[PDB]
């Protein structure tokens, strides 16, 4: 069952994260990009219990884009490589490298998906290709609405068409769906926009969320800052 492949990869996963070195900081573009990057994770590490931090979407997204597939991909290892192939339903074989091309080949596909579905519109797919579209970039769909299913598409074109967080970044920030209930981190995401809407979508809801696992991710690995 997928469902089983997915808690036992993810868990796996959020064990690796710990000790992993995914970005290099002082290969950080720019000046400006690095103040961000260094305020970002000095607020991070300043949440704690009765000290909640609040991050926006915008606020995250601008570190995330510094999280490129490129450089995570080469920095992840074969171990890694095979339980992420594992949870996104692929079939690993052979060395590292080759690990990475069926994981890019396969981006690359959900890239010409994507672009389709967002011009056909995520009302015009069926209950079956919502599902399997789903299953493909890394999100439960098991047991889900229709409606939320297309909710959880809509989240997920967002963010990779308009939004251009990394991909890798973002299937890995799923795994925290899957898990393993996530160690606190006593951060959120939000968007000002959003919070003074009368009635936020659950689109929004499912929007915050996402941001949350990435946000997730971020407070898994090693202070970038120090390794
Ligand atoms: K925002």
């Amino acid at each position: 069952k997928l469902i089983e492949i997915r808690k036992k990869t993810s868990e796996f996963l959020h064990e690796t994260l710990e000790e992993s070195n995914l970005i290099t900081y002082n290969t950080i573009e720019n000046a400006e990009k690095k103040q961000k990057f260094l305020n970002f994770f000095r607020k991070l590490y300043s949440a704690k219990e009765g000290k909640i931090m609040t991050f926006q979407h915008d606020e995250i997204s601008a570190i995330a884009q510094m999280f490129k597939n490129d450089s995570v991909l080469d920095n992840l290892s074969r171990p890694q490589l095979a339980a992420m192939s594992k949870f996104m339903s692929l079939r690993p074989f052979g060395n590292d490298n080759m690990l990475r091309y069926q994981i890019r080949s396969k981006l690359k596909d959900i890239m010409n998906d994507d672009k389709t579905i967002d011009y056909e519109g995520v009302e015009s797919l069926s209950q079956e290709e919502l599902y399997q579209a789903c299953v493909s970039r890394g999100m439960k769909a098991y047991g889900v609405s229709k409606e939320d299913l297309v909710d959880n598409l809509k989240v997920w074109l967002e963010l990779r068409l308009r939004q251009k967080i990394p991909s890798v970044l973002m299937v890995l920030s799923s795994t925290f769906t899957f898990g393993g209930l996530p160690k606190e981190n006593y951060s959120k995401a939000f968007s000002p926009l959003a919070e003074k809407k009368e009635t936020k979508s659950k689109y929004d809801d499912l929007l915050d969320l996402y941001y949350d696992g990435i946000l997730q991710v971020l407070s898994s690995i090693p202070d970038p800052v120090y390794n």
